């Protein structure tokens, strides 16, 4: 019963689609792409769309896109805010490669859910907290 | 109070707990493993879970995975799909070493937390954007 | 609105609101070797308002700019992480030689709801269909 308005790059560009058992949808790679070991590429995944007011989107690698690409997104999570809905403001997963690697147009190279922005805050400024340290880094140990 | 169902591939795994101060829930390799430079592995967790009706899991690595284990999570935030739930359905960590490594059964190696699944979404194909 | 406390580390951090994410800036210089670790320090500890805790990624520019991953991914902000010198730090792995100055935005936050507390029941067996995972979708 939401709607997110999604344009496409063109008519090659491959559908996107929820399936079933996929609680995020897969994007897909609008062209072929070739990455060398060690080097970057920003791959066009060949949507924008218009999210619902007051939502972000977020966008990671599936759980196969190492196995299958060999790349890793740079950035680690993206986060698309509802205020990039331009009719070019299209969508690029940042890889890099940690080994040659082959990306073919329509492949499923990542994914993305939406959810609610975070509410609004102010931040105010304080000489002191007043609170004990938690620690952090490993403070817990591993065992 | 929201129940999750944990079932553990066998007796040895070290059951896991929630702590006061962990706002997201440790989770352990299930056996050792050792990890070459510049290699993969999907390090086992040895366990399968029931979530909560209409909730995904969410999967990270510590803070202190990569200085204890020289481990990066390669998916960057794991995405455990509520119908990942069969008796086979067992979780685990993508790991690439950074350097060579050695895990140990019952290490803590990555953290979870539960939420929400994402609404029905109706995608709309439009030819321009406003 | 919320209020979320913030604690600079000393007069020299550069001072930090509609739902956006939130730029968090290095706290001193930071020199990494290629194929090198080192903490950034963010300058910053906070008390989060009640039930939250925070999410650190970086910067979409944060690669482009600087040539580090963040080797957590995702950090997260416990909402007991809220002491003195409880400072926040992004986990920085640099692919080439580089160079933070003090004050360069390299990562953001923003708040969530954390997890309730959930009960976990251990159960001798699921009963449900396997979905299989890593991956059982294929690629076309
Ligand atoms: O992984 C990402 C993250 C962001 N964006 C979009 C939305 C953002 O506003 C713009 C600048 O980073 O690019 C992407 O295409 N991919
Ligand atoms: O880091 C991950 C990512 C996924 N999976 C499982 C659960 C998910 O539903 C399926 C495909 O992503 O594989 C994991 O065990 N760990
Ligand atoms: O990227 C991170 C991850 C964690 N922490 C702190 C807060 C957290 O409560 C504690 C343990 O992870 O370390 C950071 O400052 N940055
Ligand atoms: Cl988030
Ligand atoms: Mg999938
Ligand atoms: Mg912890």
């Amino acid at each position: 019963t939401m709607q997110i308005k999604i344009k496409y790059l063109d008519e090659t560009q491959t559908r996107i689609s929820k399936i079933e058992q996929g609680d995020w949808i897969d994007l897909r790679a609008a062209e072929d792409v070739t990455i060398k070991k060690d080097e970057f590429k920003l791959v066009p995944l060949g949507v924008a769309m218009e999210l619902p007011e007051g939502y972000e989107a977020h966008v990671v690698p599936r759980s196969s896109t190492y196995k299958n690409f060999g790349v890793i997104q740079t950035n680690s999570m993206g986060v698309i805010d509802e205020s990039y809905k331009g009719d070019n403001d299209f969508w690029f997963f940042p890889a890099y490669a940690l080994r040659d690697t082959e990306i073919k147009k329509g492949d499923r190279i990542c994914q993305f859910r939406i959810m609610k922005k975070m509410p609004a805050v102010e931040l105010v400024e304080v000489e002191h907290l007043g609170n004990e340290d938690r620690g952090g880094l490993g403070s817990t140990g591993t065992k």
